[PDB]
């Protein structure tokens, strides 16, 4: 066999069949002969291809992979490797090199130092040392990515590898199994359980890992048993509890003030899948009040060394929440009083209201769409205003880079081929991975994307505000049409400059049998 | 005065006074109170400002100022970082970092390993330890990245330094003088210039870093004392050379055994501003033939140690050049006769051959127009048919990394306003970087942009037939519209789908007074 | 409170009251007003520091403190971390830097890149961005060295930070408890039991993880309930089972071919707390042959990817092996036999044979001795020899390091004060860290360090056989005398040229009340 088939045979055993790339000169030796079982799914620039492959895997909850051409294909990549990293999205990137005959010289796209480019960005990266070595170092990338904490790795092919002979042994990497569906102890564990039965007024707080574990009904169970009322972790990247539960909060504050504030009076927090805590805004005070005491479940190392208070237990977040909710006591405290409807704001016949935009997508979407988020300056509203019951209903860039949500909600889409993904995107953000549209009309994977067009960078206004900094250039997006940019690349194009229209606009997309863009004249902040 | 006051008084005593910036959050500190004597040019995403920036960086013979934002805006320019590495651009990097009190908790965005994330692909790249520290750490990105070898850098500055007291010692930075400007030693150089003044059959080849240093005119006395063919270096950045000289002898084949072959018979052959070689495409050989000698003047000590042949001197290219070219004798032999001018490819009515466009663009253009190539398929088409007799009046992706032309060509226009830019991008390569063509609209850059529209990646079926790989997904970009994509960021948009409509479209594009993009429907491959 | 303060009190909180140091400038500020409650053990070169700190931490399964002067410092001590990778040994490095105002200017001691130099070596590295962070980071060293798989860990702080004030909700850093031990979801736990149960031929094979977890006892019960014969994988750090026990079976060759041969026939092989596998030698061959399936337990990820085949579970060796050992039925096939002990080697009253002193020393020691293995070409000897009935017994470095046993030793005998420890190097390898006998007398730990003498490099005229390799320079050592080396450092000082001296010196050494030195003649390869 040779490298080419042995690596393929190695993907296919793994349960990998589709390609996310944007093809180069090195990677031809790797995509030609491509087999017949694989799909290949081609965006025209890398941050968008990366997009497109992270938002399947997120949403498929299973590792994607991607192709990419040498450094300067990488490097398109490399802010979308920031979300990957920070979303734990599990993502097997490779890039093709130049033939081992010319690395040396450094002949045009050979990739130089080719491990060290997407650092710190990823859980392992590696230049195999001979063809024969390359499936074994696809082995190693694939169950990297796949381990618990989950996240992107990064391995280099010399173009010339894939045609050599294959070492015979590598049939024992077709099929291993790797596990890290663990959890705490059975006496340390008893000793949680005990302290969770014994608190009197606990708090839950959630994090993105308990959607990509498929924990959101265990997390329902257990605030159910013990009471407790669920807040979502700051910046988040998925929704991982129904919205309109009972025992739901809503997202908390990206503050450290705010939060400890928030958390006041409970004795126990218990926090599930998340970072302790993902701040964005400087809001320097107590990290907890008081009488607050906190514990933290997390897949992640790197999360339970730098959280600055609590305790924390590294393990499986769907082992864990499973074993905490069928552990528990049933307690005898009132369930927690659903939170209240949000109020209708007055709108007039002109420009949109952001509330105004997520009431209408809460009236007219299917009770398991998707959504995703990049109208940054809205997220406070969408939240209240989205009800999202299902798991994987909800991504926003968990690095907060610009770029994401476009091409997630294709990869989204595609993974979901029968749940009506809806990215709301603000005019700003949408530039940044604008090619990706092309992908959704050439598959023709309907994803309804709906541009918040205010003008402007207005989260950004909002953060000169808490900095109270003037004269700032650059916050103004005037003269984009993205009905014209749609057309471009093939996708069919709404505006909705008024109600009328975005009601119009919303049925017409839900009915569409393709992708479609809906520019909503929004009011300017 | 403040670490703000002080470092934008820094950059302007250095000659700084453009910032090309995407700004974010951990930004603003750094952008509010913007100085009334800088301008600010705003772009959509990273690849486009560092692109721009690096069009403008190299067109000025300066460095460029860029403004990025924390990890995932520094991420988005890491393909263009990669161009600007092989082309020696002189970019001074900047990203803003979170405030230095939540570095530890790792707050949404936060740079993690800040330094690490550019690297391979910067000179040097740094966070600095305190706030007073800022200007002193600017001081050193400035000077690293003007220094020979010229090249990008990346500093990292947490948001919260800016409104920090500066050192009063730091007023000793702002007027430092640093020069690279040398050039071998007398005793050597005498033995450089009697070896050349000795050959017998004396060929030189020329690279980018002699365009760089405005050194062509000085290569055009060498090759003309010297009686010299003159050859561009393999996979040219730059346009080093009047290419209807009769010297010139056009691009070398970026192939081992092809250059050995063109440089048969030549007993010394003197490489300036090149690496010893951009090679692209794998063409086993002989690196010199007997008989040729080699001798490279390098301004890069890592080129310099990775020629796999020849002797080598490192050293400042304006310099050497000039030394060179004013003290070699005039050689009694013929100077050579000038290349025949190409022929006219037969043009029926229908679709564009590239030949044609390309003899059309020099029929029409000023005769200082600036050329930028992305149209990987037809690039030896381009360097016969494009006379090009001053400095300045050609960029190609120096890593091969598509998305710079059409960026770099706005900065290249802001640099030179009086000399026409004319951008010729494939359809494949026109979407890399797609959302540059705003800024051009924004600030009323009057870039042409030509898009030589043949709908797939042609230049990949080429390397496929070099290589002979078959049934290859992802080779074909159907269905783009970008007269529409132009629409949608504002820019003029023409359409050429014969040589009538070639001619008519770029007469109006010429007569324009903003930029213009025209759509040419070439042949297929 | 001053950052100084906060972080001992941190220190203290989490269980650390040891620095081991070698000091310098930088780190003056750190350890002025050192605390009554700690203690300071110096050592003479950074390799020993280390290493003393290593076998401390090992023998004591508890994380040791570090503390090194800025790079000069702890690139001395670069080799010993290698070890340290290599055997999860959980390390806290701490580095003086520069005053944070000097760091620019690069002052003398100045740590440039400061995280950076320990790489690859380290799980987390990191320099602070301000003073009042040190405690939260120091926090972060901690735990991150603490967590499963341990490993050193590597923090760079300026000197100018200790007297700065801390921040004062640093205080919820100090009792944070973080847990790792944690086990296989009980279906699948359940799964593997029964596959165990199930096994026609189980095999045991059993890594340093093992001991590190004091999981030698609940593997012994395993052994037993299976009826297993039990191997400890290759290039053993530690020694994870008795060694006399019915199921022992030795010291895997480090051989792949050697070991699928070894395993042939089993049908079921369970390695615990080993990567799979630390092969030295290039022994080709298969994996692991016909019929023979492997299932791997391991704490460590990156054992868990690079396995070249079988499946495997990435969990707390500790919980595993209790879990398992509790679960498994008793088998009703025989318990396997003991091997037979080794044969007597004929012995002159000249030279000692390697064996010879593994019998006496076997012979005279008491049963709880702790060993150190770094006489290279002895090692199958020496496990053949040393019965070492009790867990903590065995240490040998790696990653194949040289220089670690001598100081090691000595951390292990401070840690492990009832217990005698005896360190068996060769000539060779106790000159890498010979520095280190002076911390031995210093502070009085009665290590005995046996030096088998043979004047040469004997593993690599070995190695050469194997290789075929002639006329190879630097193999031989002689004239090298370590008696009075020993003097030099004030550690008391033996020979013993013949079995009669041995013997002698042997009960001398046993007898003594401080560190004893035995230069023992051994016989030549
Ligand atoms: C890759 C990248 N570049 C820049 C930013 C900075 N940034 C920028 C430029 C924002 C403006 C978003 O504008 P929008 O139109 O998409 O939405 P809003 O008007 O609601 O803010 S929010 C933000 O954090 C970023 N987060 N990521
Ligand atoms: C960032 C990036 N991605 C992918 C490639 C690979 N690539 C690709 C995708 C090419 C096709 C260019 O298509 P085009 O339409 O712009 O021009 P041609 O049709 O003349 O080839 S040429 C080439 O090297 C690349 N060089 N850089
Ligand atoms: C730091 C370091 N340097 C060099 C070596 C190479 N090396 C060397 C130099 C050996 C000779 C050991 O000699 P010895 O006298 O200690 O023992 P033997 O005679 O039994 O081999 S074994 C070995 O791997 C090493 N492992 N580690
Ligand atoms: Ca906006
Ligand atoms: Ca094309
Ligand atoms: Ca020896
Ligand atoms: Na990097």
């Amino acid at each position: 066999a040779s490298v080419h088939g042995t690596t393929y045979e190695l993907l296919r055993r793994q349960g990998i069949d589709t390609v996310f790339g944007n093809p180069g000169s090195n990677e031809l030796p790797f995509l030609k002969d491509f087999p017949e079982d694989f799909r290949y799914i081609l965006a025209l620039q890398e941050a968008c291809v990366v997009g497109i492959a992270d938002g399947y895997a997120q949403a498929s909850r299973k590792p994607a992979f991607i192709n990419l051409h040498s450094a300067a294909g990488t490097g398109n990549a490399m802010g979308a490797l920031s979300n990957a990293w920070n979303s734990h999205s599990p993502l097997i990137v490779t890039a093709g090199q130049q033939t081992r005959a010319m690395i040396g010289v450094e002949a045009l796209l050979t990739n130089v130092d080719a491990a060290n480019l997407p650092r710190p960005l990823v859980k392992w990266s590696y230049e195999p040392a001979s063809a024969a070595e390359v499936p074994h170092a696809m082995s190693r990338a694939i169950h990297m990515a796949s381990m618990a904490p989950q996240g992107p790795v990064y391995l280099s092919v010399p173009y010339d590898d894939w045609d050599k002979d294959a070492d015979p042994q590598s049939h024992h990497l077709f099929d291993r199994h790797v596990s890290s569906s663990v959890r705490l102890n059975d006496q340390d564990l008893d000793i949680l359980v005990k302290a969770l039965n014994s608190a009197s007024n606990p708090a839950i707080v959630l994090g993105p890992d308990v959607d990509a574990a498929n924990a959101n009904a265990d997390c329902v169970m257990l605030a159910e048993r013990l009471k407790a009322p669920v807040w979502v972790a700051p910046s988040a990247p998925r929704c991982p509890f129904p919205t309109r539960h009972p025992c739901f909060r809503g997202l908390m504050p990206a503050g450290i003030a705010a939060i400890s504030q928030l958390l006041e009076g409970h004795d126990v927090v218990l926090v599930i899948g998340a970072p302790v805590f993902r701040y964005h805004q400087y809001d320097p005070g107590q990290y907890l009040k008081p009488g607050t005491r906190l514990i933290s479940v997390t897949c992640d190392p790197l999360e339970a060394a730098r959280a600055p208070m609590g305790d924390a237990i590294v393990a499986d977040i769907g082992a864990m929440a499973s074993a905490l909710a069928n552990l528990v006591e049933e307690s005898s405290r009132q369930l927690p009083t659903a939170a209240p409807e949000p109020a209708k704001v007055d709108q007039d016949a002109g420009r949109l209201h952001p509330e105004t935009v997520f009431d209408t997508l809460n009236d007219m979407a299917p009770e398991n769409a998707i959504y995703l988020n990049e109208s940054l300056s809205t997220t406070a509203q969408m939240w209240q205003r989205l009800n999202m019951r299902n798991p994987g209903s909800y991504y926003f860039c968990a690095a907060g880079g610009l770029g994401f949500a476009l091409p997630a909600a294709i990869g989204v889409q595609l993974a979901e081929p029968e749940r009506q993904v809806i990215a709301v995107i603000g005019d700003g953000s949408a530039n940044y991975s604008i090619s990706a549209l092309w992908t959704a009309a050439q598959y023709n994977i309907p994803t309804i994307f709906v541009i918040m067009n205010n003008g402007t960078y207005g989260y950004l206004r909002w953060f000169a505000g808490v900095l109270e900094a003037e004269n700032v250039p650059g916050l103004d997006v005037p003269g984009i049409d993205f009905r014209a940019l749609a057309k471009g690349y093939g996708v069919q194009a709404l505006k909705a400059d008024n109600l009328e229209q975005l009601k119009g606009s919303l049925q017409e997309a839900l009915s569409a049998k393709g992708p479609v863009l809906i520019e909503v004249s929004t009011v300017s902040p």
